[PDB]
C-alpha cells in the first residue's frame, strides 16, 4: 500500500481502533517459532518489566505494580510521579516516591539468561529493553547488544549545568527522601530559594540532580534512535516478552521492523493493539525454557534444571495463540 | 532523515500541519536549476489550473476564477458543487454548474509544450495533473507519461451499476441542464422517481463524469505510478497550483528528501519548503527556463517569447520574482 515517512517523535509518551498490522499467513505455530529459532542471525528482543517480576521487582499496571502503590498513597494521577514536565516544575513529586523504584542488584532472571543464549549463539541484533533495573548487563548481555530505552538510576544528571555522577552516590538521600543537590549549582540555587533570578522564571528543580532514567515527555537516550535506524534494516525476528507495549516509542518498534518479518510475543496477557504472528501467553520463565528445549537448547542459569522438568501445556487458542502453563 | 516508520497515504481527494520538509542548501539560484535539467533524466512535472488559465480558462480560486463566477450559489465552500456526498444525495447540484467545466479541444499552452519539450528529451518521468481540461493529449504528452490525478470527462460511470461509457455522449445533457440516465437502471429508476423507499438515493442509475469529487477515490493510475516514480524521481517541478488538495499535495512529501523541488506559480505556496521559488506566469517562466538552457519549446507561441527580456529579482534565498518588458 503507498505509505510515506512518518516521523517517529522520540519523546517518551503513552501511545495510549484497528491494528493495521497484517499477520503472516506462514507463522502461527510454536514448530514455526522453533524452525525461525533456529536460522535466524538478527533477532531484536524488546523487553519489560514482566521479565523481572519472577525476582520480586513490582511491574507497573498489575494488582500489586507500582502504579498502584501510588495510586494507594493518595496522588490522583500516579502516571504524574514519572512525568518530566513535572519533574522540571517540582521534583519532590518524584523523590517522594524514588525509593521504591531503586532496583535491587547482582541477579537475573532465566528470562535475561535466554537472551544471553541468543547473544553466544551469534543470533542477537539488541535487545531493547524498557527497564530500568540495570539487570541485563550482569546477565551477560553485551553492552553493545543492550539498549536501555527508557534509561537506568547508573548515573545521575543536573538539570541545569549537566553535571554527571554515578547514581550511586545519591541513594541514601533517595532511600532518606531528601532532594540531591548539584554542589556545582548549590550556591547560586541557595541565592535564588533581578527579575530573571526571582520567582516564577527560576523552577523548584534549579540546580536538583535528576536519574538518568527516561521520563515521560522527555526524549529517550540517542542509543535508541541510532540503533534502531540501522538494526530495522535487518533484524529477521522482533520477540516482544513481559510488556504491556504501551509506552511510545518503544511501542511503535512493531510498525517500524518490516512487515515481512514474523512478531512472537511471550506475555501473560495479550497485546490487543498489535496483530502479532504467535502469541504464547503465560509466565516468561516458563515459555523461555520450553521454547529452549524444543530447540534441543539449554539457558545458562540456575534454574534451568527445574524449569527444564516440567510439563508444559500448550492450548491452542485461536489461530496463533497459546495459553501455556505448566 | 528522521527515524520514521510507513504511514499509508488516503487516497480520498480532500481540500487540505506544519511543513517538515528541509530546503536544500545546494539549490537556491536559478542557475542550480538550469545546471540539473540538462543533467535529470527522471523529473516529476505536479500541475494545477494555472498551466491552462492563459488559454483563457479559469483557475478555482484566482479573483476571476471558477469559484468567483458561482458566488451567486451562495454556497458556504464553493468547492460543494464538486463534492462527492453531494453528488451522491443530490446530483443536480453538479449538474447545474458541470456545463462551465466542460474543457475546449484542440489547445495547449507554451507550458504544455514545456512539458512535451522534456517528454521528447527523454526527461520526463511523470506529469502528475490536476486538471481535467485533458489539453496535455493535444500537447503531445503521452497517455503513459500522464497522470490524471483527478480524472476527466474522457468516460462516465453508472453509479448504481457501473456501466462505463465515452463522456462525451453526456456532453448534450450537461449543456441542457439533465441529469444523464443510465438506459440499463432507467427501468427501476422511472418506478423510483415517476412508493419509493427512503434508503434509495437521488443519484439510483444516474451517470457521473469520472472526475473525481472531493471525497472521493482517486483514479487507480494515481496510487499505481507515484509508488514507482518516487524511487526514480530525480527533480520535481510543480507548477501553475497552489497545493491544496490531497493527497496530490503530499507529492512533495513522498519524494525523497534529496530530491530538488521546484515552484513556477504566480503565487508562493506557503505550506510547502520550496528548494527554489520562481514567481510569475508559467508560460514566460518557461521561455526564460529553455533559453537558459539553450533549449526550444515547440509551440506556435516560441517566437513570441523568445523575443521578451524576463527580468529574474531575487526576493529572498531561492525565491525570484520573475516578470517581462
Ligand atoms: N514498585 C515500583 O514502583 C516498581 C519498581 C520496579 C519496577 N517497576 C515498578
Ligand atoms: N475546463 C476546466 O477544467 C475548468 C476548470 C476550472 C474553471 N473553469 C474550467
Ligand atoms: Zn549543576
Ligand atoms: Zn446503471
Amino acid at each position: 500500500p503507498l505509505a510515506k515517512k512518518q516521523t517517529v517523535r522520540l519523546i517518551k509518551d503513552l501511545q495510549r481502533v484497528l491494528c493495521t498490522r497484517l499477520r503472516l499467513s506462514n507463522f502461527f505455530t510454536i514448530d514455526h517459532f522453533i524452525q525461525k529459532l533456529h536460522t535466524a542471525r538478527k533477532i531484536l528482543v524488546l523487553t519489560g518489566a514482566g521479565v523481572s517480576t519472577s525476582l520480586g521487582i513490582p511491574d507497573f499496571r498489575s494488582s500489586e505494580g507500582f502504579y498502584s502503590k501510588i495510586k494507594h498513597l493518595g496522588l490522583d494521577d500516579p502516571q504524574d510521579v514519572f512525568n518530566y514536565n513535572i519533574f522540571m516544575h517540582d521534583p519532590s513529586v518524584f523523590y517522594n516516591i524514588a525509593n521504591m523504584v531503586l532496583p535491587p542488584e547482582k541477579i537475573y532472571s532465566p528470562l535475561h539468561s535466554f537472551i544471553k543464549m541468543l547473544q553466544m549463539k551469534g543470533k542477537l541484533l539488541r535487545n531493547y529493553t524498557q527497564n530500568i533495573d540495570n539487570l541485563e548487563s550482569y546477565a551477560g548481555i553485551s553492552t553493545d547488544k543492550l539498549v536501555q530505552c527508557h534509561g537506568s538510576f547508573a548515573t545521575a544528571t543536573c538539570v541545569t549545568c549537566h553535571w554527571n555522577l554515578p547514581g550511586e552516590r545519591i541513594f541514601n538521600k533517595i532511600r532518606n527522601l531528601e532532594l540531591p543537590l548539584c554542589p556545582y549549582c548549590y550556591k547560586k540555587r541557595r541565592e535564588y530559594f533581578s527579575m530573571s533570578e526571582r520567582p516564577p522564571y527560576i523552577l523548584n528543580s534549579y540546580g536538583v540532580l535528576k536519574p538518568d532514567i527516561t521520563f515521560f515527555g522527555e526524549a529517550l537516550p540517542n542509543k535508541f534512535h541510532k540503533s534502531i535506524r540501522e538494526d530495522i534494516l535487518e533484524c529477521d525476528l522482533l520477540i516482544c516478552i513481559g510488556t504491556s507495549l504501551k509506552v511510545a516509542p518503544v511501542s511503535e518498534i512493531v510498525n517500524m521492523v518490516p512487515s515481512h518479518v514474523p512478531q512472537v510475543l511471550i506475555n501473560r496477557d495479550p497485546v490487543k493493539h498489535a496483530e502479532f504472528d504467535l502469541s504464547l501467553l503465560g509466565y516468561c520463565d516458563d515459555i523461555a525454557a520450553m521454547v529452549a528445549q524444543k530447540c534441543g537448547w539449554t539457558i545458562p542459569h540456575k534454574k534451568w534444571n527445574d524449569l527444564k522438568n516440567k510439563n508444559f501445556k500448550c492450548q491452542e487458542k485461536d489461530k496463533g495463540v497459546y495459553v501455556v502453563t505448566s
